[PDB]
């Protein structure tokens, strides 16, 4: 029996026996994602080059912003693109808080590298006037999270309490088709991913760990290396093929470079729901209690045995 | 003035003052590429999952094979997908030889990583009955070469004697729009690309070179690292942002890992026509005379200053 | 504030405060319509003609049939394509009955004339085992009805108790965009539509009426004539521009030619919810009590003043 | 062996053994047609309705054709319904062809989603002087190529040349026109007549009698079915595929007809004749009319030969 994102979402919403607000939020998000995908694949670029005789990042943010606001299901919106949290106008306020990166990896979208949209959805816990404080919740409180990868094909990975599900966007009918149910990451992978250009500033634990991947002390086969530079792409590969992804801290970046609210938490949530792990080295990403909507957080995620091994090395240096 | 791949090709062909055969070959290749793109983005996948109640690489190969044969411009076709060179039936024989990889990086297509089509076009040099020997020409004899990158967007890079030109596929009208005329690679980049998981087996010169990128002896800023795993993606990034890409021999693959005819030569041609370099370490990729259609070849390409620097290190270890 | 078919449907469903079944049904139908649209515009026809080396009406029927069944919201399905009503297997039964024409006007599809999908939704009113009898309800009992016109662009007209709304399918993102809220037909039009090739067999009332349109009683300008041959196209034009559409009974077809359950009723419902009228001449189409799922019914619909005028002539001949 | 518009055009151009200019012209036209199709199917309409928080379709269509032809470097004079005057291509972009076209026929009624299309006729500049409106004033008999794009349930491009008529289906998945009907020929006789009967009151006697014969056959044969979409491209295409007759004659009010000779009548007349059909004004073949004004009107009766001949018999009976 064929399944679409819309049908899947409506059914889960029906089961929750609530107001149906989250369903509207997800539907709106889904539509925004297809709009972003269309723009990312350069639909209509011919008109830009004069066939008939301005930024993807900003457009992507506008799409998500507008779709979520008009869903009447949100009250506070945090975007990697805005300095301050956006407070939805009173007449369109819903009970959910959404943190997202409209177009992750857009910094290098010129080489046509894969890009994506990352998002995390929380329920406003407080009754107070909606404010940026409502987005300051530990990833452990997530109701739903996931991402859209605009790669060779467009896929939406959605994670909730019930697990992780992957949907493929069929451009012929603009429909997200369920192609992978209750996804689980491999217990152990054969691929490690991180920018080794930072080697000189690597934390000792990171240096030793990568060294064990290249020169396994047990003379087993070394891990292969992959680093796209776009978190969505690297994390998705990690989920599908298993392995480990790192963007750790160092003397010069005590807290890392990726952002906790809309990059680390959503990915940590997906990973844990898929049987994987996500750590800052000192603790689970999802347990970090944020104080700033844009605060950074180090992150090591992927296959459990691989993350556990990293933590072993980390511990050795603590 | 807007320009399309079709218009551009027809114009160049008109100037060459020939039979117009290459024009038909390129037109057919262009069509095959759009077909591949449509399938790679998963058009119609809903039907595969039962909305109404072959493998991508095989389909891709069929598309190119069929379009080239029916162009009446080719006589010998070598594909990464077929063990033997395909000899075009007599009634459809043209004077060109085409070596191509229908879907480069398809091995890791499950993670939605970028994939592409690489191609190299030669003029049949020998007058003997067409055979696999017609494809055994040094890259230096290429009439045209290039690739299609199916990434965030689909782009076709075409290289000829007159230079390199980039076209963006506008999905709205199925037209390749010229967006970058006479492209030239940066003299020097800030990114190095290669699978460092092979560190253990790297040749000494490669080890030292990478070491210089991470720990500049001149204490300048270290190069950033990126490795997608898909040659088309990695090479395209190198072209756009400059830098260097490597896939040198391993102690486990003494003759390199990438294939000379449909991976190395085409990319080397694009690089040289863009002002860059491509070497096996011992010589220019384009000068290697092939003896086997699927023989491997090491390859170091990218910005001239960067490749020259690698060659300096290489020499120091020779 | 932008609105989509999905968002609109979910909102109306949320207000009805029911099980959410009709929502799932409509969502499923919407997806089927996009699939039909894609096939009607000939997506992938290149493969049919050998680029790489079933009938549209059958496919359309399969799409609707499969999407409805898998919605878990239907129990009885009547299609212009099937002699007998389809009874949904027990494990997929819902409380709705759907009568539809998968691809209206497909008989003359070879000329690329507009085609469409017509549908009428009823709630099973009985407590017995689902059967063909559940589809034999007067149009007056419709819960929702409408159609998809596959013309210059694809539009879905949906009618319910709250009125008529028009959605435009945006091929770029496969989303139905609301472009016309609470639509109302003109009180009086200037166009009449019917196959005048039947003149010889016309009922006297029809002859006189058409005569009044060509040679106006109040020396008013004559009505313009338009007859596409596809009910969906002709009816949609009547809705948008006002006027009147006819397919009356004659000497050989005393019960008309169009089918009551999936052609006449749906259109009559749309018309009345838009402030228009639909009559068989003797009574309102929606009041006819069917005895056979495929029975025919004459039909005169469109602007109220126009239909009333027809009825005046009709009565003069009774 | 699969064939596309591009491959087909390039091959015919290669055969002609010329400069390759017409090939570039056709390529450019093909591209413009796909862009028009995309817009007609409402791609991106969501942005117009605020999904992220605008010119008329006929204007845009005209701009696309205009821009693509000019940049083809193959044209010198362009006539479109949109501009009162013929456009003279700037010297540095001049080619030897003259193109008359209707960017978006039937756009007067595009709100009801009725079929619309693009009609075009290509001539070779036959003068030695400075390009001017006068170069577009050639009888349809001089056409080098003509055809149309129908934006209906699907998008098809009908191309006619000396070698015959060929139909291409636009595959939206790959933006390619696929040849699906080679050397098309219209039925010798059809069973459908098409014209706006709302003008009955002003019909010329010959037209009145002819329509009368289709509804009430003399030999008591089966009457013809009636079809009138209101969009010339749709009505004409139906006529080509199913055979029959299409009419938009002159009457009392409209003495020289309503349709335009250069970009509506001539192109369709050329397609019809190359397909074995006919196109007459009643007094003579549409293609033989020598124009004096780029926007002059001309009556037109076209379709299956036997049907047109029959019309002409009635017409003569009233002359
Ligand atoms: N479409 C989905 N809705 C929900 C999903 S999926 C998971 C759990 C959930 C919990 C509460 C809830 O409350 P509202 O219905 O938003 O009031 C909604 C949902
Ligand atoms: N469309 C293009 N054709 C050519 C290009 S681009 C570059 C150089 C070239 C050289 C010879 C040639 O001879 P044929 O026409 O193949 O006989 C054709 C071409
Ligand atoms: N999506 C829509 N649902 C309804 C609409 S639109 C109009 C009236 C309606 C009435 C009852 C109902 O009950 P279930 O939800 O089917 O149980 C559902 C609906
Ligand atoms: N692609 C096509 N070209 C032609 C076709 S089809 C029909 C006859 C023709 C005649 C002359 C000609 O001269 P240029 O090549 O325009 O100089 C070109 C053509």
């Amino acid at each position: 029996d064929v399944n679409t994102l819309t049908r899947f979402v409506m059914e889960e919403g029906r089961k929750a026996r609530g107001t149906g607000e989250l369903t509207q939020l997800l539907n709106s998000l889904c539509t925004a994602v297809k709009a972003i995908s269309s723009a990312v694949r350069k639909a209509g670029i011919a008109h830009l080059y004069g066939i008939a005789g301005k930024k993807l990042d900003v457009l992507s943010n506008d799409l998500v912003m507008n779709m979520l606001k008009s869903s009447f299901a949100t009250c506070v919106l945090v975007s990697e693109e805005d300095k301050h949290a956006i407070i939805v106008e009173p007449e369109k306020r819903g009970k959910y808080v959404v943190c997202f990166d409209p177009l992750d990896g857009s910094s290098n979208i010129d080489c046509l590298v894969s890009v994506g949209t990352i998002f995390g959805i929380y329920r406003k816990k407080s009754t107070d006037e909606p404010s940026e404080k409502d987005a300051l919740q530990p990833g452990r409180n997530l109701v739903a999270a996931g991402y859209a990868l605009y790669g060779s094909a467009t896929m939406l990975v959605l994670a909730m309490d019930c697990g992780v599900n992957c949907f493929m966007l069929d451009p012929a009918i603009g429909e997200f088709i369920l192609v992978d149910k209750d996804v689980k990451i491999k217990k152990k992978g054969k691929i490690y991913s991180l920018n080794e250009g930072y080697a000189k500033d690597f934390d000792p634990a990171v240096t030793e760990y990568i060294q064990r991947k290249k020169f396994p002390p047990d003379n087993s086969a070394p891990y292969g290396a992959r680093y796209v530079g776009s978190m969505v792409a690297d994390v998705h590969r990690t989920l599908v093929y298993g392995g480990i992804f790192l963007y750790p801290a160092n003397k010069k970046s005590p807290n890392g470079k990726l952002r906790l609210l809309y990059e680390c938490n959503p990915m940590a949530y997906v990973m844990e729901k898929a049987g994987g792990m996500a750590t800052t080295g000192k603790e689970a990403v999802l347990d970090v209690i944020p104080t700033d909507i844009h605060q950074r957080a180090p992150v090591i995620l992927g296959s459990p045995d691989d993350v556990l091994e990293f933590l072993k090395v980390y511990e050795k240096h603590s």
